[PDB]
């Protein structure tokens, strides 16, 4: 029983790590100005918000109107911040074990081409990373939740969708390997923020919910991919 041809993975949250930097910058900024939230709460609330749709939230939550340069200094340290990005713990030893297995895997992420690329360099995993790595451009912009972009890196695979299993941090992530076809292991890596918990991708239908890179290679052994410890 190989119920697995190849992997597909998810990149922000899952092989590296900037939601926190981002919610770290929310934090500073606003603190500056007289306002102190929880990363938590920044980084539940605040992600893949529209920046208006922050302003709104400060308003109605914590009757906070950010003064004028609000815009102009967000952006400014934002952009000083994507350096920071950095590898997910483990996640250079899982593209490393997948590669020296001969482990067909692909890249799907939302982010603007550029961007992603970005983040595979600053966190030191483009030469791992290989060669599919696909952002919705590749798909007319239907990014995720769309099962589009999983299903066209499997195509790129010259996999099955049905034949991959996803590794996902987020609903929006883990429903487009759903819609694919695929089966969804949740990755929920602790000390980094995600956009959903463990029950909301148990619920959403993943097979399991891992929590480290090292359980996650455990259970690809178990799945005939790799080799078990
Ligand atoms: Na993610």
């Amino acid at each position: 029983d190989a119920p697995f041809d190849a992997v597909l993975f998810d990149l922000d949250g899952v092989l590296v790590e900037s939601e926190g930097i981002i919610a770290q910058v929310w934090q500073s900024v606003l603190a500056e100005r007289g306002l102190h939230l929880d990363l938590t709460e920044i980084a539940m609330y605040f992600t893949g918000q529209r920046f208006d749709g922050v302003l709104a939230y400060l308003a109605q939550q914590h009757d906070f109107v950010p003064p004028p340069d609000f815009l102009d200094v967000l952006e400014t340290r934002f952009n000083a911040a994507m350096t920071g990005v950095t590898a997910i713990e483990g996640a250079a030893e899982t593209l490393r074990a997948l590669r020296a297995a001969g482990v067909p895997f692909a890249i799907g992420s939302n982010s603007e081409r550029g961007r992603l690329h970005l983040k595979l360099r600053v966190a030191g995993l483009t030469e791992l990373a290989g060669e599919h790595i696909y952002d919705p451009s590749w798909v007319g912009g239907r990014g995720k939740p769309h099962p589009d972009l999983y299903t066209f890196a499997a195509q790129q695979l010259g996999i099955l969708p049905e034949r991959c299993v996803v590794i996902e941090d987020s609903v929006t992530g883990g429903a487009a390997g759903l819609a694919a076809g695929a089966t969804l292991w949740g990755l929920l890596v602790p000390g980094h923020p995600h956009p959903d918990g463990a029950a909301a991708l148990s619920r959403l239908g993943a097979a399991r919910v891992l929590t480290s890179h090292a359980e996650l290679r455990a259970a690809l052994a178990e799945a005939g991919l790799l080799t078990p410890a």
